[PDB]
């Protein structure tokens, strides 16, 4: 079974001003998704219409969703839109926690339509969700 | 090293109007616990002062906390101020998505103090929020 | 038929600073209630755990609640969770005219969930929530 | 001893798109009445302008009134101040419970000036409020 | 088939301080209707309880109607909950775009329940709404 | 003369999980287009920027333009701007009722500056604007 | 004259991660009381129930009450209402500035039925207080 | 050590339409300072520019400052800013208990800069924080 | 009988960017107030504690006073409560309809304490409030 | 040609607990104007009359003005009332960035009405509002 990791504006900046940097980001989750006997397809984007498309390939292939999308989790109601058509899991994660910062952080609109959300374990989010994923 | 489970008001309802029962859920807890080598003492209680002599005592101890406070994490300035003197990690676990329901959940006095927050993977949230803290 | 009749915080209070007591609630309500061919089981408590025990009670048994639970009425989510669960009616009861106060009292988080609320007929609006649950 | 009992608008469509309808509800009402020894006056209409002369009559003789202002509860700043002028006791009814439906619907202009407020207990809300009355 | 197109307080205005008035609208309606194969009925008052009456007149037909409610749009809960029996369709008309205009005018009680809203296209949005009905 | 039709994002999964597909309305709307003897160029993207370089040309042109701008209804401000340049009518319009959906649908950056807003008839909406604007 | 002093939630952790524990504070406000010709009581409990019962034997004996509520000073209607029966003098007390912190420590539902209020001079409030209620 | 005592407007009205007048304030003052073993400077004025230059001279000082400022606790942000240069403790103080009063009387721009605030003690609250200020 | 009339900050300015003038509007108001029996003082300043100085000496001499704020209307409490001890009636004028310009003008602190207010009637708004006082 | 330089309350205190004080800031603006053939005459006062006084001195000779109203900007609508009067430019100036602070300091009522506004680079402010003026 496929799992899409899908990563929003200025993920590519993780590490680079707590240092792990998006490729070390992508072979830790490719390690524990073969761990699992899952497949994790992991990308990342600044661009919205880029991760709308993706999204639109994962509602079809009826495929789960790890999301991370960054800003646009307070901002863009075309992001959820595309998410309501998802008929996998999604699950939405932040790496810090999103409520112990301003005010604005902690309104999502992508939360009310996810199955789960995880938010501030860091890096170990990601692999927390694989592992619900794994245990369907 | 030791890990606090604290369930508060309505939790020792769970799977009596979804079966599994808080008794399942604390044989579920302890074994996965001895798989990773930690000790977990679970407890459940509908009375605010008796969670805050418990949180305290974790306090003292300096132990983790996985605290799913139920309708409190919505009202208790009071359950707030006692874990903000943990100096071990506090998860604040949610078994339901609480974004997808009344407005009024959306707002917690804990997760801002909390190192990280698990709403609506089920039960699997607390079995999660374990392996965080084994993987310190 | 049984009746709860649960009163909360405070109403131990009654009559003493409109002169009823709690003690002649109680014997007023029996004596309707015996009329009605009902039995009513009046209980009091200023500590919300305690009157979680007691709805949990009438949920398991399957038993309708005239309950007034004075100032945990606006704040307490863990009251209204533990009442969602009954499947009998529950009716919502204030002596006084909660409406003609302060701001703060006009929002109840029993209301939305209970069958019928009654307010500002004093006493008396226990003894028509009787007669209610009497005519089916 | 003469209580008027004030239906407004669309109140006459009751029944019709929950069986009963405006006409029954009226022969409900005059024998309930008759049992208790007060004689009712049933009234509806969907002008406000009929209301509020209904309720000035109602002002002069000295009469209590049982209002069920279906929309206009939540709108009409002229009815509260034609009910203020009231000085026996004003009962405001709700067939339905208002509070668990539109945010709307949760408030009311009459409610902070009726001696009482009865929502949600079907049709027996007027008839409990007319035992209410009978009891002095 | 018939539809009901029913102006609201102050729409009798029309023409007199754009000049096309009511009854060159009435007009308008009609031929355009009778071009569709269908009977316009167009009704105007200045009354909320004439207007009340017509809709439930509608509402016991099962025809459609073509609302212009005026400032009652923004303003009477007693209007919706007439239209909220209508099984037939439904459709908000506003001559002007009351979005470009004073706050208070963005808020309809009406829109919620209408199956479609036309606003800002002048005196067409009646004849495109008529266009609508006919392509059933 | 050339009317522009620009559907914004998520509006190419149309038909797709209510059939109409995308290519259908596009076929729709140029038959209607011709025989209102105008032509229609229809086209959509889910991209923000492409949707701002369409406009910028339609507002060169003075062109036209009907838009459903999708998700950036609620949250563009930018879209807003390019569309203040337009000198031609713009008609927005939304295929389901957005009314009746979440409160943040019911704001509109591009209402208070369209020429006219159509919500809820359906793919229909898009036909009754192209005959608003044949008839000048 | 006897005057208490009752402490609620979070208060026996005075000194305890500023190091005056609450045996501590007894002690200081017991000897002040002596030199001033008082009695004092000190009570402390995390238990709403446990501080609602102390409130009500000091208004049953018209004794002065000096009360750090803890978080329950924002939160508790039901404390509030057991302090609106008090005859004698209310002080609310503070130890820390509540107003230089969080904006929900802003508001209080005690001050406005208290007598006064005095925040932020440290452990002093409570021996002001007193020195206050010994010059009557 | 030197105390400032700062009274702001309508202040010099005291006693004139609770007798004491502010001459007799400032005797009950000096003779409180000087058994403290404190002189205590009593100065009122009704223009803010008067009261910025003696915070002014205060904070060049480095004296400590009692503070009542009357109507400009709750507008003044220039008096905040004056404020929040002295190094030397600041007590605002009120006579009256103004979470009892208007709602916009229980916002203060000075609260959150204080290092206490003392409310309702009457003219009691100034001689108690002189009483803190001696005691170091 | 005295009447003050009393003109606050850029009133000075009146007539020079509509050319009424200061000193012009002083001889109306002289005149107007000579034929009704009266003697007018008619006094401004931009001064917030010369008005203050001024509304004390009216308080202590019983004298009604017609009051045109300016923009200290709408931002001054210390304004307010000087009013606030006045045992004469209080009128507050304002030149231009304050209620047709910004929302922060329809918002004055002293409307609720002054026995009448008389808005947009120009100049004319001193005059008619002096034949209100001469006709007691 | 002349402008004006105003600074507002607390702006004499400039350096003075950043060591640029208010004779240093006003010989770094006359030597700058000189150098762009301009005579700046730059005046400071705690006092809002004296600042008003100032404004309307500028009003009537058609000089501009570069302002620094300190906590005045947040809350006098008085001073916004007179600098409406400018026909001149009106430069609003903040030496700190007032949006990194507290939120009520983002509310400004001279922003709206202003030519422009220059907030956080420091003293430098002044000087590029010069050669913006110098620069007409």
């Amino acid at each position: 079974l496929i799992v899409n990791v899908i990563n929003g504006p200025n993920l590519g900046r993780l590490g680079r001003r707590g240092g792990t940097t998006h490729d070390e980001l992508v072979a830790l989750i490719e390690r524990e998704a073969a761990e699992l006997g899952l497949k994790a397809v992991v990308r990342q984007s600044d661009s919205e219409a880029q991760l709308l498309d993706w999204i639109h390939q994962a509602a079809d292939a009826a495929e789960p969703v790890i999301l991370n999308a960054g800003g646009l989790t307070h901002t863009s109601v075309a992001l959820r839109d595309a998410c309501a058509e998802l008929s996998a899991p999604l699950i939405e994660v932040h790496i810090s926690n999103v409520h112990a910062r301003e005010e604005f952080r902690r309104h999502s609109y992508l939360s009310p339509i996810a199955t789960g959300v995880i938010v501030g374990l860091g890096i170990q989010g990601y692999l927390l969700a694989l592992r619900y994923l794994a245990e369907h």
